[PDB]
């Protein structure tokens, strides 16, 4: 069963914890804040929508119009602002296991952007000395 528009909230409040709290599922603060009209209804898509495995969690913090808990699903981030993406159905795998191939990955607020590139590209090449892909990723 895991969770659904609340499997992947509950699962982010647990791994987020800022280094120390495990938290497990569902986030008051988003639910007490309940902003906004167009972020429920994207996250009202991304949860049992097809189709599309990404969402954005924006922290951001203090600066200037700082995003914090957002986020969107794809849209954008801007800026000191901390978020994460997760992969939910990765064109759709929803409506039958609970998006298993979700794949998670943190993004703080600070380049910090050019650092995170160099460890994608750093992951890239280790994957590429490992295995020799299924053809995906062919020549």
């Amino acid at each position: 069963m895991g969770d659904h528009s609340q499997k992947d909230s509950p699962e982010d409040f647990i791994i987020n914890r800022l280094s120390q709290a495990l938290g497990i599922q569902k986030e008051k603060i988003k639910k007490s804040l309940e902003t906004a009209q167009d972020d429920k209804g994207e996250v009202t898509n991304k949860d049992e929508f097809q189709g599309f495995i990404q969402q954005d969690n924006s922290t951001n913090i203090l600066w200037v119009s700082g995003q914090s808990e957002k986020c969107t699903f794809y849209y954008g981030q801007l800026p000191p602002i901390d978020k994460f993406k997760k992969k939910g159905i990765a064109i759709k795998l929803g409506l039958h296991k609970l998006t298993n191939e979700n794949v998670a990955k943190d993004v703080v607020v600070v380049l910090l952007e050019h650092l995170n590139s160099v460890f994608n590209e750093i992951m890239s090449p280790v994957m590429q000395n490992p295995l020799n892909q299924q053809g995906w990723t062919d020549l």
